[PDB]
């Protein structure tokens, strides 16, 4: 695998030992061959688990999730997928890694897609080798892969709202369930219904993931209500998965706004990863997988692929050349390579709006491409009346940095800035000039 000019897809079934058994062997061989190596983790929780499996080995952990005293002579770097892409975007010099290992290489967040594109372009050019570790590579059509012990698969109606009757099977279970919901708001409704019924529920989402995941280990629970984030290597001691089989899809309408379409079916890779949370212990057969819908290829036209093209267009590769998307996922967006390439100052604003501003890639691009500087927030209030953001059935209001009370009405509308209460609270703070 380690031979230059080669991209290998390590596609062992979920729980086959790609992280705790295969990755340390690859690391030992890379160190023996003096290959400058990067290890890419999807999240900080996976980076902490990687330290446990790589313990003893000389690895430089470029994350504050690990507390290790580095020796200074490590030739292997470990960081999150988003850290890798962020460092490529910034003026900082990133080593031209000879070996690029991406764990959970199925992650469809814009920075993961961008990192796959940059890495695969370097391999195609003959400059490096790469290993993509995932049971579900782009284009998988099997929602029921192999497992460590047999799983009982059952197609069943799954509640997406609170219920009073008709789903006795959900609460009459005495084990631990991981339930995948299409959104934070839908998860709040179901978590509330389960709590009123006497259950102990933990809720997981992108913003709360590292903090709340620790609760699955620190306390006894009955249910874990989660969004699609738990498809990226999150491990639980569960005996059942309840899967709505639904997700939200960000869509760019008329090139002028982003909506959260759906809930709509998940891909075969997502359904296989959700199911993959159980059937992992060979000494415990009979783990249950209850699914409430079918699969579809809902990544075609999904905004994350257009956003990944916006990131790659602004990453230097070689003179005027631009990284292509990883070939099995390149058709998911209709995009001209180089069309989002920004001049130096606009690119600096684009990066800052995503890093400090915490804005979605598409939204950051509209603002920076319009020649607006990072601290200029006049665009958060000068949009059309149909762009009025609503809070508790009434228009959302903020005090501007000038001391004026104004209705939040952004020039460009991205439904992700107000998809839940935490999201709207952060966008109000941004519109106020608080970061
Ligand atoms: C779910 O989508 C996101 O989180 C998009 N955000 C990113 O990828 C940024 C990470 C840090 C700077 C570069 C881009």
């Amino acid at each position: 695998m380690l031979k230059k000019k080669q991209l290998t897809v390590l596609d062992l079934h979920p729980g086959a030992g790609k992280t705790r058994r295969v990755l340390p062997e690859i690391v030992r061989e890379a160190i023996k061959k003096r290959l400058r190596t990067v290890i890419l983790a999807p999240t900080r929780v996976v980076a902490a688990e990687m330290e446990e499996a790589l313990r003893g080995l000389p690895v430089r952990y470029m994350t504050t999730a690990v507390n290790v005293t580095h020796s200074g002579t490590e030739i292997v770097d470990l960081m999150c997928h988003a850290t890798f892409t962020s460092r490529l975007l910034q003026p900082i010099r990133v080593p031209n890694y000879n070996l690029n290992i991406m764990d959970e290489a199925h992650f469809t967040d814009p920075s993961s897609i961008a990192a796959r594109g940059y890495i695969s372009t370097r391999v195609e050019m003959g400059e490096a080798a790469a290993i993509f570790m995932t049971a579900t590579p782009p284009g998988t059509r099997d929602a029921f892969p192999d497992s460590n012990s047999p799983i009982m698969d059952t197609e069943v109606e799954v509640p997406e709202r609170a219920w009073s009757s008709g789903f006795d099977w959900v609460t009459d279970h005495s084990g631990k369930t991981v339930w995948f919901v299409p959104s934070v708001r839908n998860g709040n409704e179901i978590a509330a219904c389960l709590t009123k019924a006497g259950k102990r529920v933990i809720q997981l989402s992108r913003k709360t993931f590292e903090t709340e995941f620790q609760k699955t280990k620190n306390q006894e629970w009955d249910f874990v209500i989660t969004t699609d984030i738990s498809e990226m290597g999150a491990n639980f001691k569960a005996d059942r998965v309840i899967d709505s089989r639904r997700c939200l899809k960000p869509v760019i309408l008329d090139g002028e706004r982003v909506i959260l379409a759906g809930p709509m079916p998940v891909t075969h890779a997502s359904a296989a990863q959700r199911r993959g949370r159980i059937g992992r212990n060979p000494n415990k057969p009979g783990d249950e997988y209850m699914y409430g819908g079918g699969c579809a290829e809902t990544d075609e036209g999904h905004a994350h692929w257009l956003e990944a093209r916006m990131l790659l267009d602004n990453i230097y590769l070689q003179d005027g050349l631009i990284a292509s998307l990883y070939r099995p996922e390149a058709d998911k967006v209709a995009a001209i390579e180089g069309e989002f390439k920004l001049r130096t100052e606009q690119r600096k604003t684009f990066v800052e709006l995503m890093k400090r501003g915490d804005l979605p890639v598409w939204l950051a691009y509209q603002v920076a491409s319009a020649g607006i500087t990072y601290t200029d927030r006049r665009w958060c209030f000068d949009g059309t009346t149909n762009n009025t953001i609503m809070e508790d059935s009434v228009p959302a209001e903020v005090w501007t940095k000038y001391g004026e009370k104004r209705v939040l009405k952004p020039r460009w509308m991205d439904a992700r800035v107000c998809s839940d209460h935490a999201a709207l609270k952060s966008f109000k703070e941004f519109a106020a000039g608080k970061r």
